[PDB]
């Protein structure tokens, strides 16, 4: 049943959040999945609300792979969770735990947390942009049928189980593709720093202790 996999519908469910990530290349609308990755969703929404991501660059842009942002240092070495130095129950100093779900996958459009090892989630996030038909390459036995089908349109299945997925692009995939396109023949294109202008929380979500 495709309804068990919330990335397969653009409709924002009762227990889903919604944001608009305004970028120098256009607006990307994402829904988030606090039911399955509550730490990554709270971390991202809280940083977004406080302006932590404002004017940050997409510091990694790799065509047919993913686009990545959320590093105040702009080179992949920085960023921290909202709990670093504040709540050791959530972040002991090196980041928060991965949140792997059998309902969420690195299909094209998936929003995920970057990490420097399992359970080192800070503030860096990436959007899966790959467009390769990944269906045949999958170990079918280990993937739900609806997800094998969805992987026809692209994704990074090698990342499944290793990184938290916590959202999905529901509008503006063309913007994600335009950002990714800047890595193609970059030797013949003008220098360009792509930035997040702001993140508008359309439908917030909050968490209980």
């Amino acid at each position: 049943d495709a309804s068990q996999f919330p990335q397969l519908t653009k409709e924002v469910g009762k227990e889903e959040a919604k944001v608009v990530m305004r970028t120098s290349q256009g607006d990307i609308t994402l829904k988030l999945f606090p039911k399955y990755a509550p730490l990554a969703v709270e971390n991202f929404l809280t940083h977004a609300k406080k302006g932590y991501y404002d004017n940050l660059t997409f510091h990694r842009v790799i065509n047919d792979f993913m686009i990545q942002s959320g590093d105040p240092k702009g080179d992949g070495t920085g960023g921290e969770s909202i709990w670093k130095g504040k709540d050791p129950k959530k972040d002991a100093g090196n980041g928060f735990v991965n949140e792997i779900s059998p309902f969420l996958y690195h299909i094209r459009g998936a929003l995920a947390m970057a990490n420097a090892g399992a359970n080192t989630n800070g503030s860096q996030f990436y959007i899966n942009q790959n467009k390769k038909n990944q269906s045949k390459g999958l170990s079918s036995t280990n993937y739900p049928k609806p997800i094998i089908s969805a992987y026809e349109h692209g994704g990074n299945p090698s990342l499944d189980g290793g990184y938290t997925v916590f959202g999905q692009v529901i509008d503006g995939m063309d913007v994600v593709d335009k950002i990714a396109a800047t890595s193609i023949n970059q030797n013949d294109k003008p220098e360009q720093d792509i930035t997040i202008t702001s993140i508008d929380i359309v439908k917030d979500y909050r968490f209980k202790n």
